[PDB]
């Protein structure tokens, strides 16, 4: 049982996130593919891909890494000043960081949005080959449909939604919903799971609600069955995926 | 001794990034007075006419080091500020102190990549305290004036004999309306042509391949000995002492 190495499958990249590896080593699959991320590296997520992890750390008191998430805003802004300036291997990057990188990285504000996107701006610019990031901030600003599809399951997490109600909400039939997701490789039941157990993912490291509370909050019925569904979705149990992330 | 210059009527014809390097710097403008120290950098906003007395601190090398954006340069940069922050003589000079680590940016900056330079500036601007200023400067610089439009006529021949009947004749104007509109912005046609001419003398003196015969004939000026004079009159020195202060 090695507490410094977890495995978890089904993550879903909600934001677009930069992730430097500050206390481990990452081996990223998805679609048959592999990248490892060694330590002291920069990585590039592209908003909306599920990969599966294995993390190993070299500390085990610290967390994992470092990250980055861009919220909608913080996207879009970055995709305009990107343009007016200038398969998975171009979805996930990874980069040595330098003094100089990393000493920006050490003072970026997440308060201050217009900071923090001229920092993003400044980190680009000193990559090689930086086009296969711009790719992916600008592909991961579109909005897709399966985009509109959670947006709209995320006002009321609790409900029971339905391929009907989803369906009635966009003024088009049951069929037109499933085969507009499967044009984006997914299906409802799969956003709808996605969607309860990534927010179920931040609940529990925020440390501050009982499993119980945590599975009410994202509309399931028991605190057994979510730990049921947590560990059959992501592979740990609330309990393993807390002590690893604390 | 000789390492002291005062230059009259510099036009900042491009947005100007400076950092006095060598030179303390004494800035006269709108009949106001900004003094820039050693080590410091400054913002001069695109269309202002200034005055400048400099002190060398090392006579062997150059006062100072200097980024002026063309066209494209600045509206992008308006562009991607805009994107980024949302939509009086004091305002339009700045001088701030730029730190070590933000120093080695200064050093960093590459004249040759747009990009990478147009990210850099963002970047440094991020940085400073009150960089609204700045913005407002940037921004207030990238709209053409009227007089922009008659200064990019002007350009296309510089040794042609312009006259307010042609400017006039080729806006679908009146004399009156050219006359009173460049009135509006506190300037006139031949202050325009005046300040174009010598703006590039200065410049192709400093290439320091063209003979001064050849930058008469190239900005429009009859004789090599009426332009030494007419250069000698509207900057304050001669082209040898401008040449010589900046080689």
């Amino acid at each position: 049982e090695e507490k410094e190495t977890i495995k978890i499958n089904n993550i879903m990249i909600a934001k677009y996130t930069v992730l430097y590896t500050s206390n481990c080593i990452m081996d990223i699959y998805s679609e048959e593919e592999k990248i490892t991320c060694f330590s002291n590296r920069l990585v590039f997520l592209e908003r909306g891909v599920n990969i599966s992890v294995r993390m190993q750390k070299q500390i085990l008191s610290e967390k994992p890494y470092v990250a980055f998430a861009l919220n909608g805003d913080m996207l879009r802004h970055l995709k305009d000043a990107l343009m007016i300036i200038y398969s998975m291997s171009r979805k996930i990057m990874t980069t040595e960081v330098n003094k100089t990188l990393l000493d920006e990285l050490k003072n970026i504000n997440s308060h201050d949005n217009s900071a923090f996107i001229s920092s993003l701006i400044y980190l680009i610019s000193k990559l090689e080959n930086n086009e296969k990031i711009i790719e992916s901030i600008y592909i991961s600003s579109v909005s897709f449909f399966s985009d509109k599809v959670r947006n709209l399951i995320e006002k009321d997490l609790s409900r029971k939604w339905t391929l009907g109600i989803i369906a009635d909400a966009f003024n088009a039939s049951e069929i037109t919903i499933r085969k507009r997701l499967e044009s984006e490789n997914t299906n409802f039941n799969q956003i709808l799971m996605q969607l309860r157990m990534s927010k179920a993912a931040l609940l529990l490291l925020e440390n501050s609600y009982q499993i119980s509370q945590i599975s009410n909050m994202i509309g399931i019925s028991s605190a057994s069955y979510f730990i049921r569904i947590f560990n059959k979705h992501y592979g740990v149990t609330p309990k393993q995926f807390f002590t690893y992330f604390k």
